[PDB]
Parts: C-alpha cells; structure tokens; sequence
C-alpha cells in the first residue's frame, strides 16, 4: 500500500487483547481512523520510547516524526503494525517483551476503553473504574494485601531519589508490590529498589503497576521498571482508582501534583462515611526535606483543621521505619476488608464524594467561581482547594488554554485570603526546588 | 439446613452493579430454571440414576443469591446432602454451581432482558456467531495459544452395555494420545469417552485434563451433568448449542446414537459441503462397536442418494477399530493447526467457517412449514441437506411427541412436496432404523 | 509404528547419571542379577494387563530382553522384543516408562551397589542404624520424601485376591479417602492394593486435588511374578520384605488393614510389635481395619486372638470400623493435623518418623527351621513386644514342607494357652475358608 | 544475639547419619574454614567494600551446627544485624549459607581416587549435581563470564552494557562470585531479564574456600558453589559453560586464555563448540593487543580459531553468543553428550593438576616451539603461572633472591615474546625475576 523505505515490524499480542471478538476487532480499526490517532500514536510512540538512554522528553518524541501505527485485522485477532519504530526498543529485530505489552496496553485503554465512553452518576463512575481495572487483569481475586502506592514528583534531586530507592528496597524485604504514576523520578526510584529487595528475598511474582492518564503518557515515557500499565480516561478516573486498589499510600517531596493529590486523598479520608476505613498515608523523605514537609503540614491544620492529622503521619530520614510500618498494616487492611465483607483488591467501601470524582475544566470561570471559606465544610473545602490545583498542574501539561491565566482578568478566587498567604510560600517553594498573580483579592 | 458457597472459577470478580444484576434478575420468572438446574448440578453421580424421580424427591430445596460488598455468594435451603464432604461442598459441584449462575442468570437473563449490550438484534448471523464466542470466551473455555487436541464426541443419551464400552475405549485411546474431549454433558455416549479418556490422561501423565460439556437449560434441568465434566458451558438454545459444538471442535466422532444423528450429521455436512468452507480442516469419523455396522450403513446410502459420492469425502466410517480413530485424529490435529495458520485464524475458534443462516435460525415444524420445505435434487446440496435436517427434524418424535399427534389428527399428516426419489430415500432410512430398533405422519 | 529394538530415553528416574555411574550400571546388568532386571522390567510393560493371566501372560515374551545403554550423557534403555500394549503409536506409555526406569534405578543401581561394592563403605547390614539410614537414602533417591509435605499419606494392606465385594468396599474407602485430598500407598499389587487408589481417582477429581500421589512399594520377588497396576505413579522396590516393612511404616501417616485372608495375620502383628514396645508410646500412627458387610466375623476371631494373647492393651494401637466407608476417611483424615504435630514436638519430620523405634528383631529375616521353631519363645511371661514379634515369625512359618516330614510337625514349647489360641485362629480362618503343621 | 536458621534449598532433606557427619566435621580443624566463608555470605551487599575490614568487626561471630531428628539446623552467634530484616534472615543469605554447609563442610571434608583423571571429573559432576545446579532438559544459556576483580568504571559499564544485552537476549551468567567484573554482567543481566519477562534467572557464582573466605559473595549470585581447588573449579567453569566471555581483567587475563586455548587446540577437541569472545572497553584495545599478538606469535595463528575479539560493540558480543547457542547444543547433540555438562570435553590431567613453582620444576618446565601447541601452552601458562606471580608473591622475590631469578631452559624467541608482553603489561599499569 506504501512504496516507500519503511521499516516495519508485526506485533502479536501479549497480555492484553489477546482474546478478541471479531466485531470487537472492527471496533479497534474503525477507531484507529478517528481523530484519535494522534493520541494513539503519540502514546504508542512513548511507550516504545521507554527507558531511553537519551533522557529528554520533547526532543526524544521529535526525533520520530516518521513514526506510524496501524492496526491490522486478522480472522484470529489483532496484530499492530509498526512503522519506523524507535530502534532501541527491538533486540536483534524483536520487539522488547515489556514494550510490546505495554503496547498492546496502550491498545487497550487508549482505544478500547477511552474509544468506547469518550468516542460515545458515582456509582457509574466507580463500577467503570472497577471495569476498566478488571479488564485490565489488575484486580487478582484472593490477593492477600501488599499493594503501597508511591505518590509523588516529576523532578527530584540526587539527595530525594537516593531516599527513595532506600524506601522502595525495603518495602521489597518486606514482599510489598508498588503503585506509581508510571513516570519518572519519584515514580520510578521505589521500584528500582523494591527490584533488588525482592530479588533478595525471593518473592516471584513483582508486581509494578503504573497509573496515568491520556495526556501525561502522551508526553512522559513510562520508566522502565512498570510491569503493568493503566491507564485511565482522566485524571479524576486516575486519582480514584489509584485511592481504591492501595492498601497503603506513602507521599513523597515533589511538589505540585503531590500537594493536590494530598488534599484529593484527605478530603476522602476525613468524610464521615470513611472513618472506619485503614489506608494508611505515611508522609516521608530525606532530613532535607525537613522544612518542606513542615509548612504543607502547616497549610493543612490551618486549612482543614488539627483534627486532619488523624488521617496522616511523617516519617522522616528513616526508610526502614516507613516500609516496618506498611508491612504491619497490611493485615489490618485485610481485617478492615475483612469484616466489611469488601474485596482485598478493591476498596469498595471507601466513599469518595461527587465533588472529587467529577472533572475539573481549566475553564477562566471555574477558577472565578471557586470558594474558599471556612465556614464551608471540612470536605467542600478542600475538594475546591484540591479541584483549583489540578488546574493548575493542568495549564502546562494540557495545554488547553494556555493564554487563559489573565486573559480578562485573575482568577477571582473568592473567599478567606489568608488561605492564599498560606499558599504564597507554598508555590513559591515549589518553585524553590524546581518542581496577587494567579489569585484575586 | 442453609448452607454459603463461595464462587469456584467463574463469577470470582464482579462488578458491584453487576452483583446487583444477578439477584434482580434471581427474583424474576426466570427463578425456576436457575433452581432446577442448580439442584441438577447437585445432583450429579447420584447413586440413584433416575431421571424425574430423582429431582422430585428435593422438593424443599431452593437457592438465594446472596450480596456482599467484595462480590457475591449462594445461600443454599436444603440441598441434597450427598453433595458435601465432611461439611463441605465438592469442588467440583461447586464450580458447576457458579457456571449456572454464569450462563443461566449474567448470560441468559441479561440477553433475552436488560439491553444493555445494545447492539445485539441477535437475527444478524454476525451477531450470533460472535455473541456464542462472548459467551465462551467468559467461560474461560477458550485458551489463546492452545495447540488443538480438542475432539467433539455426539452420541445418544441411553446407549446398550457395549456401545458403552466401545466408547469408553475409545476414550481411553483419544486420552492415551492426550486430546481432550467435549461432549454434550450428558450420561452414556457423552460420559463413556470422558471416563475412559481419564484412565488415557493418567498413564500418559497428561496433566490439565478438559473435559468440557455443553448444553442448553431445558437438557441440564432434567438431566444432571455426568461427574467427568470438567467445564460446564449452557448455550441459550440449541441452536447456539450446536453453532458452538462446530466451531470449538479440532475433531468429531459421532457414535451411534439412535435416529437421533441422523439429523446430525445432516446439520454437520450442511455447513461442510459449503463452497466457502471446502478449505477447512475438520475431522468426522463416526465409529461404533461391532453391532452398530447396519446402523452406520443405512445412513451411509442414504446421505449418497441425497447428497452424492462428494459428500463422502468429508466423512468416514470406522467399526470396532476404537484406536484406528484416536489414530486418525491424534493425526489430523496437525492438519487442523495449519489449515488455521495460514487462513490466520485462532486455534480455539473456527471463525472463517461459514455457519449458513438457515442452519443458526431455528425452524417451527408447522404443517404448513413442513410441507413448503424444498427436498428436490436440483437445489444445491448445502440446500438440500439444510432442509432434510429440518424435515427430519420434525418428522423425527412427529409422533413421539404428543404436539405432533394432536396437529397430524387435526390438519393430516406433513405432506412435504419436493421429489419422489428422495422421499424414497427418506422412508427408506426409516424403515431401516425401525428394523434395528433406532397413514404415516408424512406423506408425499 | 515400532519396531523390535526400540530405545527409551529416562523419565522421572535416573536422570542425571555420572559416567563413573553409568559404567556401574552396565557391569551389574551383565552380572547374574540380569534374571531379575530382565523379569521385572517384563512385569513392568505387562501392566494395564487386558488379559487377566499372571504367569501365563509373562511366559508368552521369551523373546523380550532388555540391555542397558551407554551415551556421553547418561543411560539409555534398549527394549528388545517388548510387549506391544506398553507402545502407542510407536512411544511407549509415559506410566510404564517411569517404571521401567524404576526397575532400573532399584535392581540395578542400588541393590547391585549395596549388597556387594565397597564403593561405599560404612555398611554393616546388621546395624539397625545403618538399615534405617539406608530405608532413607532408598526413598531419597527415588525422589519419595518430599520436603515440607503436610501429611496425607494412607498405606493400605490387604489380600491380592479379594472377592467382589471386598473390591467394591476398598474402592470405596479409597472414594472417600480420596475425596479428603488424601494420598494412597498400597503394596503395588492387584485387588486390596488397586481398588484404595482406583477409587481415590475419581474423588481427587471431584475435588480437584491435582497431584495424587499413588505409590506402590514392592521386593524383587514379588514385582517379577505381579505386574504393578495401572494406576501407581511411583514404583519403589525395597531389597527385601523386611526392609520393605520398615519403610511402609516410615512412609505412612495412616494405615488401614482391609480384608486380606489370613495373609493379614503376621501383617498386624508386625504393627503391633513396633507400636506395644515402649519408645513409642508417644507416636502417632493409625491403625484402622475396615471392610464390608460380610467381614464382620472375619476380623472378629482376629481381634479375640490378639486380646487373648497380646492383651486388652493391643486394642489401644487398632480401631474397628465396618461397612462404614465414609467413616474411615474421616477419621484418617482427621488423623493427619495430629501426626503433623506428633512429629512437630518431637523434631521430626513429616514424610519420616524417624522416631519410631523399630525393633532390630522385626528388621532382621527369618528361618523357620525346625530348630529355630521349636526354640521361638512363646511364653506371655515374655513381653508384650516380644511375643508379639515371635508370634509373627510363627505365623510367617507355620503357615506359608518337605522339612515337616523329615523331623516332623512344628512341636513349638510355647505356653499352651497360647498355642491353643493360636490353633483356635487357624480353624476360624478355615470356617471362613481364608495330626497337624504344628504340635 | 544468637539465631536459629532451618535449611533454604541447599541440605534441606538429609540423612539421620549424615547429619552427624556435619557435626564431627564442624568440630574438626575444618571449623575456621566454614566460620569465615559463612561470616562473608552474611557479609554480602555491604555498602562497605573494606572486604577485610568488614570481617574485622565482625570477630565475635561463631557458628554451630544444630541437629534434630529431622535434619539440621544453623545457629549463628553474634551474626551481622544488617543481614536481617524485621528479625527474618534475608532469603539469599540463607541459602548460600547453607550452600556453604553444603560445599565446606559437606563436600570438602568428606573428599578430604583424586588422582585419575576421569575420577576428578565424575567428582565435579558429582559436586555439581548435588549442588542442583545442572538441570536436566536445558536449553543451553549459560555464559561463563570471566574478568578481573578491581577495574575502573569504564570497563564496569562496560561489562554491565554485555550483561543487559545478554539479559536481553535471555541467557543466564555465571562468574566467579567476585565483584568487580564478576557482579556488573549479572548486574546487567538483571535489568534485562525483567525486561524480557525470563522469569528464572540462574546468576551462577563458582569460587573456591580460599577466595570466598575473605570475600563476600556479591549480592546479585543466585546459586552458589564452592569448589575444593581452583583446578577442579575451572575444569567445572569448562563443563558447565556454552559460552565463555572474557572481559579485561589485567594480567590475571594471560594464564587463563591460556588455559582455555590448551583446552581447545587439543586434537579430541576439534570438533567442540565452545564460543570464546574477548570484549572490552576502548581503552582496553592495546591491553588486548598485545595480549593477541604474544599468542598468534607462540602458539601460531592456527590458535586464532578459537579466540575472536570484539571491541566497544557490546550488542555484537551478545549477538554471536545468541547465535552460538543453537550450534552449541547440536554439538553436544550428535555427540550424545549432556547439555548441562560437556562431557566430551578432553581436559588434560596436567591442567587437572596443580603446579608448584619451585626454581627446579619451572627450570624443568619445556618451552620451546618443538613441542605441540596443546602442550605448549600448558607449558607456557605453567610458566606465567610463576613468571608474572614472580613480582608480586614471594616464591618469586624472596625465593629468586635465595636460589637466584628464574632461568627457564626452553627456545629463547619464546622468552622473547613473553617479556615482550609483560614490558607491553607494564605500560598500560597493569635482571628482574626471570631469566
Ligand atoms: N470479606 C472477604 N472475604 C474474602 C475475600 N476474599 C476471599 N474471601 C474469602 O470468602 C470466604 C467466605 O467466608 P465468609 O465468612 O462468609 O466471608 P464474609 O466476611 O463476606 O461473610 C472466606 O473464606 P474463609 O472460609 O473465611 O477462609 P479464610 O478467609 O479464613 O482463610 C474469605 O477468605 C475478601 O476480599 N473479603
Ligand atoms: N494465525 C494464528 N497465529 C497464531 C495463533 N496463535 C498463535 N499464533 C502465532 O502467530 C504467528 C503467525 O505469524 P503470521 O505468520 O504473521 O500469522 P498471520 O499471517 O495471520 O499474520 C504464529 O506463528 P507460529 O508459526 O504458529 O508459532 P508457534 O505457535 O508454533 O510457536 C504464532 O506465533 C492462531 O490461533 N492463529
Ligand atoms: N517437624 C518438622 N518441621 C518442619 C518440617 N518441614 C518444615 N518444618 C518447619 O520447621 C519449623 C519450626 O521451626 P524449628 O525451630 O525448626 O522447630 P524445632 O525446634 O522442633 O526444631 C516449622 O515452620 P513453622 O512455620 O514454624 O510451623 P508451621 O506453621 O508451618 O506448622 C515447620 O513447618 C518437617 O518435615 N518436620
Ligand atoms: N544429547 C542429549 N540428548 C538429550 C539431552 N536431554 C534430553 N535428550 C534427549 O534424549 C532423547 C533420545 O533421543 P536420541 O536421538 O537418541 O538423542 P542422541 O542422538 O543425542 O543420543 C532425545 O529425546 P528425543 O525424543 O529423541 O528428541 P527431543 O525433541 O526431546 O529433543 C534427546 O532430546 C541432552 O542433554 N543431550
Ligand atoms: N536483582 C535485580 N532485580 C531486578 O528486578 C532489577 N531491576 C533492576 C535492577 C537493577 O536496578 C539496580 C539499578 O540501580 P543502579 O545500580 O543502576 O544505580 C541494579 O543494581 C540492578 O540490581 C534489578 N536487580
Ligand atoms: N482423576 C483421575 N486420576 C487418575 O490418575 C485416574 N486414573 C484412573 C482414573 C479413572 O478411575 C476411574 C477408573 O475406574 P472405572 O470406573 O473406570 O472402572 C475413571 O472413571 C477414571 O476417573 C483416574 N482419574
């Protein structure tokens, strides 16, 4: 069909969409001719260009302008053609096994998945999050507890990886599997240790999921280490089922993305229907990291109260201690899914609130009638604080609108002022580590 | 008294919503058949082989679908206490319990009822062909990968002492060359190959035994699966039942089972001396113990009257040779995995066979049907065959059952037009079969 | 598809072989001991037997004879003229395949080593240590203990010849044994030792147990005349019948005597020897005797023997259960969280009882010549683990000459009591068709 | 402070008398040997690589043999905190401790013919199957992976860039359980392995009591087997591999391609296949320049047969490996030799042998182009085994000071070329002692 000099490659499925329909199949073609395509090439193309040696993320994807994908159409299944690929993601002419399922992964929830819901309720948006992760394989039925979701930041410096590596080998002596964000840096060290910590101990079976969205993997190469990989129509769909399959959550430095995540986490955590829930979120880093953690703790008790440290607890500069006390809640959790009657797997239990499951537009109006006052609920609060700083962290990575930080105006954020004194040195931190402006009086 | 199962292999991970859905649709009309069957999976090597008497005797047993958060559970009143171990369930009972539960309430309830799969008119062909691979697929009855050695065994449901050891020797050969069986999960020609087949598997430590058995909720309800089976698969009706046998066979051996297949092997020639499907690979032998010769004969010249010496060539007979036809099997599974290769096909689903729509639809033996039923030699032979299947269909039990008297009593008997020669040829076969033991209510 | 000179490759047994090794191998089946290896490994490809003969079916292949290759590797096995029921489309049954292996591993590269080559020295054969330790290294390398193996393993004795309905009740035992996720090891034979492993098929199915483990133990002279049945995943053959006793208790955590004529006898009597002695007072092991309906009186003059002679104090090491199936493997079953504990407090481990302390008298084999008979002490002022080993050597003799006709019948000086309960068992035994032999 | 450990693969079902075996062998004079080699194994994966020193602090351990009626048990005495986790001894650790009992206490003292030649190699055979090491039906994967204990970082990436490559290509490492260049290949390896899904890595790690004894196993080696010399313990790095890759390693480098090109110029081995890839980083192309040029000199360019040297292509070093593979296992094949242990193999009982360098037997030693080429290198790394050993152990600076340097008979364009590489050996810092 093309005559052209066009390296090609056919791909077989492995551990995912193994199993097609026929009709299903059509399904997956007729969506490869939508509009989609991009993503679907542009996801495809990061994920082939995982763990690569050149450490850049624009330039990296530009490089293989030439670079297509095709799905083609067998009686038996499916097969992905693969023209131009990067070369380092094949040996000796064969695919990388990792790659090549992560590729097919990407099949999966960029074309069977977000074709379906975005190409055509709470309790919905949940039972569709526990679909998705079904067909995803990632919900293993009777699986004792050991899933530790790492959050944390992009960026991070010699000092914090270090740290967290030390965390993850020793969550990995202690036979606990990992969650992250599939990106990089702090996504990536607790893995890269938990490896050499499982190894040590002889545990056969490691499991490394990797939560993300459209337009993060887009962008961001999964790190090498992800044996699985989710991913999830939106970011409020990713914060949620990151919240229901952990059986611990241990924030890390980082920054922005953290500090939205903790308030998405607290305002689930300090909702009266969760106060028998077990999901222990242990804050921790290097000593360095001393201050840092200190003024979000500061920010949280003005905000939301002293009585939100029920729900959290900081360790700080000992690695053993964070992965001692994760090994120790896991039969806790279990008892606590126990008695319930609720799955290990999934945290059916846990009830998340309309507010911090639907999506927040970076629209200018959203932001202009925000509120922020202390005579609002604990909840309403901080899922507004928390809905705020998701587009924040959405103005450089989405890019739908740019030019809209002061296009008639700041973003009236209507309400206590003194919550955004508290964020003044707060963001300007964040800027620190190279992680009236933005607000309005 | 009241006893909570945990699922066993299918249900294991449910959706809440979907949980949910099951004890709905428990609570509906449907409710009888999702009992009777469960009681029947109770029920399986009971000591007692009686049919009716033994269900009837378990009248205050009944069955609750019971919701928790994690997934959901069966609650069971007064079930036959055979079926538990020191206290508890037999692992095997217990899957089978929860494959009713599958098919019978999330598969057949949810497909007839709820729209919610919407595109699903369920006339289009397209549409039932890959509705019957949804269905295997959730039964994790498909295995991507695996290498064929699947043998599709038809048979007939009372068969005489040595039918049975014929069959079981056959089974015994089929498993001492490791392929699987699947039959229909009845008693007789469906147990005899499965119970052999296992002594086969054991002395050739074949390791992951299938014993698959497929069937349709009206045949389970009276009659328990046989204590072999190791998948149990119920097919909304018939003919999805049949449509399915096809298309997850790498093999077939139809043993003698009464004028019964006759209609069989009709409906397996139909969609096998189709133009489309002359490049598929399917092994039909048929095959019986010394006796069955004059059986297997009668057929034989009826089939080459009707159809020719062409369809001879998609069959074959073998009598008393039982390992001659695990040997010829063991054989063609090479074959079979290739003729798929190159098509590009999966070896567990035959999709490029091209199942007719006559033959996936399924046909009323109305008097005024019957006798429109086109049997001349002119129309082609996948035609001609289609149609002697539905003809036999209904003249088979025309008097057997009682709604075939009472409607030959009232507007005659089926007065089916076509050719002379072939209603020849039709009797002919009767006749035969009548004389070993296998106005008219037809007529020319 | 085969041939008359056909080659087997290993399975399972004798995998790994060292050069040094093989060549032993080979020397031995040239020695005179070619007799056994060659009548065995036929007694091996005749089982699945569709003729019920036993000696006709292997008096028929005169022809077969089997010779031991030799590859860089290891061994191979040289099949000339074998049977052709033991071939499927030109492979052999990958069942009689191990076993014919087995045949090898035992006849050849441990009996041939032990009883002569000082290769390895340290075996004094009279030590009761060194028997022991020697019972081990037989089941280690056949592969037999497994490590960290919960116990559910039920050894079966009974009679190689059984009616119908001792048939039809032992495959029941075994059904419901088997349906308790329960392993059986038999004496390889026919009858009493197929029937517990036959039906304990069809229940490890139901229950989807997915490892049944069916072992069958056996002595050279036996397995020559029997083939093995159809159903035993592991062959072990043991030097001699005494060091295949030993080793049937070491394996078993649980026994069950069925209905086996009065070939049982000495069979329980052997138990009870190593249970009434006093180290192991403290050991778990049970002992059911079961069987149907009509067994009933059968075991009954037993039990009364052993009272009488033994005491009330014997019926603390047996139980009696009839015509209840089910009930014996509940109570196996039971059985089993015990004995992992009975061998957890003492240290030892579970598919071992190391701590059985078996007598060297019962380890030791026995010549019942007239002599030796008559000076057998069968007094009950001797104790009860002592009669009760001379009682079995007396049963073993009396029952299974030409020598009582040279000297004369078997005038034992045992207390008459005794002897009368002895002689009133026999009769028993002969109502129930299971100057004299004796005196 | 003290521990009680129960068996982890290595000794785990044992004899009641073999057990006691155990016991009278720990209390014999075999005791320092198994109390230091066990000391390391709990040593392994210390951030300090002071090898000596770490042992140091460590002086209060002891370790005792523990019988039960079902086997044996280990207690450790003042064992090293670091190699615990919330009280639970590091899987690892157990079993190459154990693995430890296994070959020094086991194994040693019990072997302790040994002098026919075909006894020492069914002997290795029989070490290295009770050690479970070789696995029957193996598709051979196993790449020997020699080098030197201390390199720079540039030859440590470099061996890690094999490893990852040979990982990649899922194919397992054995080395001789050092660190250095015996841990980046496995290191490497590891990273490849996940990302090719080979779920049973075999991190093979071969050593002898002396060297273990003072250092520890690295952290990456899966199994580990102790030999009783290093002749047994190269005779069996011979039997086992499918390849073997040798990376720079100094001038500990010379004897040992020597040793492999006797084994492989041998007539009998003519039709063996045994790849043998000398790689490296940039910097290390004169090292081996010379190193080839010293050989094609010596032993003839016939020798070049045997040996290839890629250079900075760690792709292509894997690559051939890959490829050779399919060959190797043929090989063994229509010999009808094992996969797992080259049997046919013909390794001379001189190489077998140990040689003591003593001013007579290293005078004695022939060394001339007359003799064979099997012969003379045997001969010539018998020589090196002294020549070079010369400036560095005493037998060969107090001892050519006592009875004078060493003047070796033989062909003096041999000699010629030998100085002429180690002159080579000493510019790129890798009468003197020889004459
Ligand atoms: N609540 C809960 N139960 C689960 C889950 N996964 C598996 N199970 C098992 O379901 C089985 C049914 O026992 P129930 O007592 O009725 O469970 P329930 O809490 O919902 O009532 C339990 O097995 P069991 O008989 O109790 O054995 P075991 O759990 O003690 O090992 C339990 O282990 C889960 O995610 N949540
Ligand atoms: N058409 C088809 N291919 C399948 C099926 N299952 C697995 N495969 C795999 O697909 C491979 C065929 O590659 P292609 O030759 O391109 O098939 P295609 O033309 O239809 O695209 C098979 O090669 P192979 O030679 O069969 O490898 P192997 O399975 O013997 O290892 C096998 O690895 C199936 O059910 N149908
Ligand atoms: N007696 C015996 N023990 C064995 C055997 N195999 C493994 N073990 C284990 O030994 C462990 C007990 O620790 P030890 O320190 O050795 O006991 P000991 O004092 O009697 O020597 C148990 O693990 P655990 O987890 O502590 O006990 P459990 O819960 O598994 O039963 C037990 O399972 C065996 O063949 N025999
Ligand atoms: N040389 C060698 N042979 C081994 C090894 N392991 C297993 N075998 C097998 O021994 C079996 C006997 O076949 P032969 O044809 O006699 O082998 P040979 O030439 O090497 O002597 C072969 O099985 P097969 O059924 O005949 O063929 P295959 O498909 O299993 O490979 C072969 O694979 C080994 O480490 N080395
Ligand atoms: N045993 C084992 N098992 C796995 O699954 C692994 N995945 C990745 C590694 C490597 O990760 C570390 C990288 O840290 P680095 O040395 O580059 O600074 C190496 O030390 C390796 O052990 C690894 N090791
Ligand atoms: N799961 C399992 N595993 C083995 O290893 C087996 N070996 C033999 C059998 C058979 O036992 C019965 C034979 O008795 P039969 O009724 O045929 O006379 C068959 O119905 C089979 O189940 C078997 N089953």
């Amino acid at each position: 069909t093309d005559p052209a000099l066009r390296a090609i490659t056919h791909i077989s499925p492995l551990g995912s969409m193994d199993m097609l329909s026929q009709l299903e199949v059509d399904m997956l073609k007729r969506t490869a001719s939508s509009d989609l395509y991009q993503l679907f090439r542009n996801c495809s193309l990061a994920v082939l260009n995982s763990g690569s040696l050149t450490d850049n993320s624009k330039e990296l994807l530009s490089r293989f302008e030439n670079f297509d994908i095709n799905v083609l159409r067998r009686e038996r299944g499916v097969k992905l053609e693969l023209i131009n690929p990067p070369e380092e993601a094949f040996v000796d002419g064969r695919i990388i096994r990792a790659l090549q399922a992560n590729l097919f992964a990407v099949l999966r929830d960029i074309l069977f998945v977000y074709g379906q819901i975005h190409n055509t309720n709470s309790v919905h948006i949940t039972n569709l999050v526990f679909s998705i992760l079904r067909n995803a394989r990632a919900l293993h039925v009777g699986e004792a507890p050991n899933m530790v979701v790492c959050w944390g930041g992009h960026s991070i410096n010699e000092n914090e990886y270090l740290y967290a590596r030390r965390v993850g080998n020793q969550l990995g002596l202690r036979e606990l599997n990992i969650c992250t964000g599939c990106g990089p840096g702090a996504m990536e060290a607790p893995m890269k240790g938990a490896a050499v910590g499982h190894a040590q101990q002889r545990y056969k079976d490691s499991r490394f999921i990797g939560m993300t969205e459209p337009s993060i993997i887009a962008a961001e190469p999964p790190n090498p280490l992800v044996n699985e990989l989710i991913i999830m129509p939106d970011i409020e769909k990713r914060l949620e089922a990151f919240v229901r399959i952990a059986h611990g959550i241990i924030i890390f430095p980082g920054g922005v993305g953290t500090a939205e995540e903790l308030l998405y986490l607290l305002g689930i955590l300090m909702n009266p229907a969760n106060k028998d829930q077990v999901l222990p979120l242990i804050l921790t880093g290097p000593k360095e990291s001393a201050d840092y953690f200190r003024v979000l703790d500061e920010f949280v008790v003005h905000t939301l109260g002293e009585n939100a440290r029920r729900h959290y607890r900081i360790i700080i500069d000992d690695a053993a201690e964070v992965a001692r006390q994760m090994k120790k809640s896991m039969p806790l959790v279990k008892e606590n899914r126990r008695d319930t009657g609720d799955a290990y797997s999934f945290n059916w239990s846990m009830r998340i609130a309309p507010d911090l499951q639907m999506p927040f537009e970076p629209s200018h109006e959203n932001m202009a009638n925000l509120k922020l006052y202390p005579d609002q609920p604990v909840e309403v609060l901080a899922a507004d604080l928390r809905r705020a700083f998701s587009g924040i962290v959405a103005g450089n990575v989405k890019e739908v609108g740019i030019r809209a930080i002061e296009e008639f105006g700041p973003y009236k954020i209507n309400g206590d002022k003194e919550i955004m004194r508290r964020m003044d040195d707060l963001l300007q931190g964040f800027v620190a580590q190279h992680r009236i402006p933005c607000y309005e009086i």
